DNA sequence: GTCCGACCACGCATCAGC
């Protein structure tokens, strides 16, 4: 009847019952909406995803087809990886279609915005009533926003974020708004929209006739055989989207064959993109032999480069997919026309998890990451490549038709060495060694940057050695050079900006500006920006001694170049302990500008915080010519 | 431990404005 009273967090929620729309109609975007202010308003993630499935189980009954835009809507995405469907819709594009929308002036809410740091505040707050928003026709309308391209296209696309703007009713302007802004903020994601569906589906089994005949299969059961029964259910959905992250071909799938049956149809295949296996960080040595204490684990080096899941199709087909299931084939003619130098004649298929690392011919030797990243994309041809790659396979999912996912690492690893041929600067498996002791672990983790990679991975060989990702995410373990205490380039720089936060940190700085000190100059260089490291208590104790310290002009002894101007400009007086993993030529900032590279800085790569220095003074600060030293010093320099 | 969302540098790709 009213959807404005839509209440999905009800105890002993009915699905055809305590729903808000008629059996075979539309599911109203206020039904989402209601469901969206429940999620954000509690905290418990077991609460959001019943909330969510209540939600569900209204639309599997009611309105089935219906399913998929909700699903997708809150995900806010707008299909599948692959599919490569972007909004093309930016802060200022957003901002520009509120204030039209509301009849606001652009300084007014450019200005709101970046104080409150969410812009679905903003719009939220004299035409006839439109009709009421449909979830399906609102994810149609950012489907069609994220295909239009071309010159005048942004203009295109301001009508239609003015058409829901003028059609939003009650709490739909806050949401819609988040979502084209790419921040929900609901503190639910993939993983609790995945619970929520599998809750859904075995509560309220679809492909059941009006009048639904089971409304709620946990009924007869104990809480503990409800919750386990949840749980194996959960898992089935887990590990076939682990196979299959797609949605457009799960969900009908599971409509027409339920969820037990859903592996029978959903298989993993070549062609199809499947969600990588990921890696834990860990301490030091002696948190990899404790957690892996009663198992014998591998040790491959870590290459810096991109991860490039290389499917082979039965019939010559090659397609190789990126860490987030983009497709990556015109990224790679090189590749593709290498690829029967790797495999020997009796391989039908496969699917590969190697990592793409730039490699210089003459020299034979490893380019540092940004090499890699000066390759073209897009759709480039065999001719016009300049930059190098070089693949560095580590693992092996499929085969000939059978595939290896339930298999242990010491299995994919034999097969992936007799089924496959090196070849010396383009195709050769990642460095490894099976070991036990500390002193060639130890020996070996710096053996891996002398041949310039980043660190070492931990990989057991047979106990949990499966690429069941569903399980354990991350069953792998990072054993990089920074994450060891005491050792890595710890940098003291000075605090001369920072930016207003944002989401978790509105009201706060969410960001600061560090430069060092150059001495000739007797000037302050940015080096890079700050927005890691901190405790949520430590960016108070900074918010409020900070706030004394604002300038309304900068002090002319600061130079920043091209980079992002901070919303605050601060007297310089604080210096901050900065730990990094890598020193980048930098084409924006101006830090050692000249010391190595006549047109570049240096800025730090992957920057957190790690301690105020009290004691230390702004001149007493790391120099531009120490910063000009660590960049030559490292091993990936040093090789060049 | 899991899950989520704050934030980082860099560089190709795109488009409003000229």
């Amino acid at each position: 009847l009213d959807p404005s009273g839509y209440n999905p967090a009800k105890n002993n929620y009915h699905p055809v019952e305590d729903a808000c729309w008629k059996p075979g109609q539309k599911v109203p975007y206020l039904a989402v909406a209601r469901t969206f202010e429940k999620i954000e308003e509690v905290s418990a993630r077991l609460r959001m995803v019943e909330t969510l499935s209540n939600l569900l189980r209204s639309v599997v009954a009611l309105s089935p087809p219906d399913l998929l835009p909700v699903l997708y809507l809150s995900l806010n995405h707008l299909g599948p990886p692959q599919q490569g469907l972007a909004l093309g819709v930016g802060d200022g594009v957003l901002l520009k279609a509120v204030a039209q929308a509301t009849g606001r002036q652009l300084e007014s809410v450019r200005a709101e915005a970046a104080e409150k740091g969410d812009v679905g505040l903003v719009a939220e707050n004299l035409m006839l009533p439109p009709p009421p928003l449909t979830a399906s026709g609102v994810f149609s309308k950012f489907r069609d926003i994220a295909r239009l391209t071309g010159s005048a296209s942004t203009a295109k696309k301001i009508d239609i974020i003015k058409g829901l703007f003028v059609a939003c009713r009650h709490s739909e302007a806050r949401f819609i708004a988040r979502s084209l802004s790419g921040r929900l903020r609901l503190g639910l994601a993939e993983q609790s929209v995945l619970a929520a569906l599998s809750q859904a589906v075995s509560l309220t089994p679809p492909g059941q006739e009006f009048p639904p005949a089971m409304v709620d299969a946990g009924k007869g059961k104990t809480a503990e055989a409800r919750k386990t029964w949840l749980e194996e259910q959960g898992m089935i959905l887990k590990q076939t989207f682990c196979e299959v992250p797609d949605l457009d071909r799960i969900i009908p799938v599971l409509l027409e064959h339920g969820l037990e049956r859903l592996p029978e149809h959903c298989k993993l295949s070549p062609g199809i993109p499947l969600k990588p296996m990921l890696a834990h960080p860990t301490r030091g040595i002696s948190e990899v032999l404790k957690r892996f204490e009663e198992a014998a684990f591998t040790c491959e080096y870590k290459y810096d480069g991109q991860r490039a899941q290389i499917h082979a199709l039965e019939g010559g087909e090659v397609k190789i997919f990126s860490r987030n299931q983009a497709d990556n084939t015109g990224k790679y003619p090189d590749i593709i026309s290498r690829i029967p130098k790797i495999k020997l004649p009796s391989v039908t298929s496969f699917i590969l998890d190697t990592e793409a690392v730039a490699w210089d011919r003459e020299k034979k030797q490893i380019q540092p990451f940004q090499v890699l990243t000066t390759r073209k994309r897009k759709e480039v041809d065999a001719s016009e490549i300049q930059v190098q790659v070089c693949l560095y396979a580590f693992d092996l999912i499929y085969l000939n038709g059978e595939s290896l996912v339930r298999e242990p690492l010491s299995r994919r690893r034999q097969l992936l060495r007799e089924n496959f041929v090196e070849t010396e600067g383009e195709f050769v498996f990642a460095t490894s060694l099976d070991t036990k002791d500390i002193e060639q672990i130890a020996e070996f983790l710096e053996q891996s940057v002398k041949d310039s990679c980043e660190g070492l991975m931990v990989k057991t060989l047979d106990v949990d050695a499966t690429y069941e990702i569903a399980k354990r995410s991350h069953n792998w373990l990072k054993l990089k050079k920074d994450y060891l205490d005491g050792v890595g380039d710890t940098l003291d720089l000075v605090v001369i900006g920072a930016y207003l936060g944002r989401g978790k940190r509105a009201g706060r700085y969410g960001g600061f500006l560090l430069a060092s000190y150059d001495e000739d100059s007797e000037e302050l260089q940015a080096i890079c920006k700050l927005g890691t490291g901190f405790s949520d208590e430590e960016l108070e104790e900074h918010h409020q001694s900070l706030k004394a310290l604002v300038l309304p002009s900068p002090r002319p002894y600061v130079r920043i170049d091209g980079a992002v101007i901070p919303d605050h400009w601060l007297d310089p007086s604080a210096v901050w302990e900065v730990k990094c993993a890598d020193l980048s030529l930098s084409p924006i900032y101006p830090a050692a500008r000249g010391l190595v590279d006549s047109d570049k800085g240096i800025s730090l790569r992957f920057p957190r915080f790690i301690r105020v220095r009290e004691d230390k003074q702004p001149e007493q600060a790391t120099t531009s010519a120490q910063v000009a030293c660590l960049y030559r010093k490292q091993s990936q320099i040093q090789n060049q």
